[PDB]
């Protein structure tokens, strides 16, 4: 609530989160060249997350504090249609890889069993570098003058 | 419940965890290596709550499943007494800085402030380098390949 304030704030939020959202995606491409493919799937999830978790600070001051993927997506692409391209549906494989990664935050540390293909760590590498990449613009693009 | 399975497990959990624990480490050094303390603080607080849970995987074929962290070091101390030499208390800066890395878990992503100098940080790593160091010992130790005796 104050025009020079909501800018303070604004890229207080987004120099804060953007920085560990592609810290979280470098960490995955390192555990990628470990040959740890579980907790890199891990790292894309914390990726995604914050990147998300960004994006809404920055454009409304405020995140659910539950930072659920499906909820902050959900409330993210609620707030800018152009983010659904992000994670499209036109193969089945897409969907499967996703899940991959949403489970991944719960289970890949503790689950006795965790199954991720190289092919869907790329996938989900080349996704969440257009989520990082758009993200950051239209947090640019809210810019109070 | 059978000697050769007994086994059989133990080494699975090793297997599966330890390298968990390691990895999570190494990860830490190289976001200090960018400059990025507070996501290093986390992954120092997964790379001994992953140790942790490895040791008690191993030995008991059970973990918490909480996976909190002064439960798991306290299940984990409970079962022996080697593994108190990791968190020494002569100093008051070791309770700061341990609870640092406590902290960075549920803080860290989320917190608009979370400070952690250079000097925690080298400490957090030594730390974790020897509770990674007994804990491989501990589990190594932990050897049912003499009670598959009675083949």
């Amino acid at each position: 609530l104050s025009p020079a304030d909501a800018l303070r704030v604004a890229e207080d939020h987004f120099l804060r989160h953007m920085p560990d959202a592609r810290d979280f995606a470098d960490v995955a491409k390192y555990l990628v060249a470990k040959g740890n493919l579980h907790l890199a799937a891990f790292n894309l999830h914390q990726a995604v997350e914050t990147a998300y978790n960004c994006y809404l600070l920055t454009l409304t001051n405020y995140s659910p504090a539950s930072h659920n993927m499906k909820f902050l997506r959900g409330l993210s692409e609620g707030r800018d249609r152009r983010l659904i391209d992000i994670w499209p549906r036109d193969r089945q494989r897409f969907t499967t890889w996703y899940n991959i990664m949403n489970e991944a935050y719960v289970k890949a540390r503790y689950s006795k069993r965790f199954e991720v293909s190289e092919e869907a760590l790329t996938w989900l590498q080349e996704r969440t570098a257009e989520l990082h990449k758009l993200v950051e613009t239209l947090c640019r693009e809210h810019i109070e003058k």
